[PDB]
């Protein structure tokens, strides 16, 4: 039948083996390895596999050859700004945990030596910091910490310096042959809707903001950085309101008194910066990221069924109490082909349900519950909604009604596919999958009589969108009342293939035909033993509910008017 | 023009920088007659502010 072949394509079995054993590929990414304290505990192993790196992006993106300053209370606290003006922030490099700030800028004498700063106790646990190591050539400053104050009120400003037109190091020959020097002088600006770091928009501001008016800050830094032995230092030189501007683009002085008035009181002092520096290592103390590979197979067996029979007296061959063959053949073309696919199908969308919730993806390999060995290579799914026809239509002539309901129906159709794309991943797993063809997202849309009918349109363009095929399939059974299900299908292997969504094992069978001495009775029997289940594959499954179709179009309906609010209420 | 030394950007010596943005709030904010022609009125208000 169609129904049951669109969900579960038969994959015939010769009946000498007990099943098909199936055998896929991996490629994974993972760091580390064990190794870890002295004891008898098992330990455990970490795996993550790449196409969580296709749509998160945290799965392949590690730095380990970053320098971030490390604070120790007690004695490297003196090169950090105070405590008291911002609170240490915690940044977690590898596997080590530790707090952050900026560094606080030099006076006239003060140094940081980055190298022996930046002590992290992965790279304690090594030894000390070996002098060949060297500072790669790009340093720059990533952020400014900078105070504005006004009367009493403190407001921090973190303003993103990098990626600026003089942010970067460059190279000099004035004293050292890999001396770096930082030669940095600009205009730094506040925008009318520029934030603090504290959150929300700045307050010490109000004045010229309301205005529309910005402020240049003239920033002028220069510092020198030597990449041999991280020997360097910085000093700020110069901050001060210079400029004043307007929504129109065009200078405004200071003597006026609005914008005197405004900047009267404010005071600008240099606080911190902090450093953008990767440590080129040439001694190879990093494991990176690894690419490993390792096997997963899986067992499915073919089971029997019992058996369907036919009695009649050894004296007899008739039509009545005899009826013919195909009478047994039917009832087991039946209840093999659409009652017992409907009740798999039915159970798989319950379990579905319970595991995965609704609406809600789940990471690769997040489950090994789920039956199926799709879950191993694409991300679980499900969905639900609900059409309410009586509320959802808006028409324009009651001549229209039956296009109007077609197309509402094809367009929720639609958006569920696309969302369910979107949110899966599922065209990377088709590409992936197989090279030299692009093949389309197949769609299978199933149902019982009423619907399709309906989902068809005859005078508007979409059906399932211009780039996707599909496949309809009418059911009889009552359980499918008014109820939409769709899967994706592939209609081009004929092989078990973890990106189908179902097969059926099948085994042919051949009735026996023999006299048989049932207690003492005798009589000529028929027999007829199904062999066959249904495997379920693919964890993404979508189901629509509709419902009051019978009323909408009997019943008056015309818009859902948006009186939108211009007499006066608002 | 050459307004602006802050930011990173060579281009802007030959152009004014210029930044701007919209944000459309589908819901409430578009027309249509018929569930007929939904996609097309949404595709037609996306279309229009991508010209804009």
């Amino acid at each position: 039948h169609e129904f049951a072949e669109l969900f579960y394509r038969t994959y015939i079995v010769t009946p000498d083996q007990a099943g098909f054993q199936l055998s896929i590929r991996r490629n994974l990414v993972w760091e580390g390895w064990t190794g870890e304290g002295l004891s008898g505990e098992k330990q455990e192993i970490s795996k993550r596999n790449i196409l969580q790196g296709l749509l998160d992006y945290t799965t392949l993106e590690t730095n380990s050859t970053e320098l971030i300053p490390v604070i120790q209370s007690g004695e490297n606290d003196e090169q950090f700004i105070d405590p008291s003006v911002l609170p240490a922030q915690t940044v977690k490099q590898g596997k080590d945990t530790f707090d952050t700030n900026f560094l606080k800028f030099s006076e006239n004498g003060e140094g940081f030596n980055l190298l022996m700063l930046a002590q992290t106790p992965s790279r304690l646990k090594k030894g000390s910091m070996t002098f060949t190591d060297s500072l790669d050539s790009r340093i720059a400053l990533k952020q400014l910490l900078i105070s504005v104050t006004k009367g009493g009120t403190t407001e921090l400003f973190a303003l993103d310096v990098n990626r600026d037109q003089y942010a970067a190091y460059t190279a000099t020959r004035e004293y050292n042959f890999r001396l770096m020097q930082l030669k940095f002088h600009t205009s730094l600006g506040l925008g009318e809707e520029s934030t603090t770091v504290a959150g929300a928009e700045s307050a010490l501001l109000k004045d010229l903001f309301d205005l529309g008016y910005r402020i240049e800050l003239d920033v002028k830094v220069d510092g020198e950085m030597n990449v041999e032995n991280g020997n360097g230092d910085t000093s700020l030189r110069a901050l001060r309101l210079a400029r004043v501007f307007d929504k129109e683009g065009k200078e405004i002085a200071l003597t006026d008194s609005r914008v005197s008035a405004a900047l009267s009181g404010l005071t600008v002092t240099g606080v911190g910066y902090s450093l953008e520096a990767r440590l080129t290592n040439i001694n190879q103390l990093e494991m990176g990221l690894l690419i490993d590979s390792d096997v997963q197979k899986q067992g499915f067996m073919i089971p029997t069924l019992p058996p369907l029979v036919i009695v009649k007296p050894a004296m007899v061959e008739d039509d009545k109490t005899y009826p013919r063959l195909e009478a047994l053949t039917t009832a087991y073309r039946i209840q093999q082909m659409r009652n017992n696919a409907v009740t798999t199908l039915l159970n798989r969308a319950d379990t579905l349900k319970s595991y995965l919730g609704v609406g809600v993806p789940h990471p690769i390999e997040s489950n090994l519950g789920l039956e199926g060995v799709g879950q191993y290579y694409v991300r679980p799914y499900y969905n639900e909604a609900t059409i309410d026809v009586l509320n959802d239509l808006n028409n324009l002539t009651s001549a229209a009604k039956q296009t109007d309901i077609q197309g509402l129906i094809v367009s929720k159709i639609n958006e569920m596919v696309y969302t369910a794309d979107q949110l899966t991943g599922y065209t990377a797993a088709l590409e992936a999958a197989f090279s030299g063809r692009s093949p389309k997202p197949h769609v299978a849309i199933g149902t019982d009589m009423r619907l399709p009918q309906y989902i068809q349109i005859n005078g508007d363009d979409r059906t399932v969108g211009i780039g996707y095929d599909y496949t309809i399939a009418r059911i009889s059974d009552l359980r499918m009342k008014d109820k939409i299900v769709m899967t994706f299908i592939l209609p081009n292997e004929s092989e078990p293939h973890p990106l189908q969504h179902g097969v059926l094992g099948f085994i042919p069978e051949y009735l026996v035909d023999f006299n048989m001495i049932r207690n003492q009775r005798i009589g000529r029997e028929i027999r007829l033993t199904p062999r066959y289940r249904y495997f379920n594959f693919l964890p993404i499954m979508l189901v629509i509910n509709v419902i009051n179709l019978e009323e909408a179009i009997a019943q008056r309906t015309a818009l859902d008017v948006n009186e939108t609010q211009v007499t006066p209420a608002s």
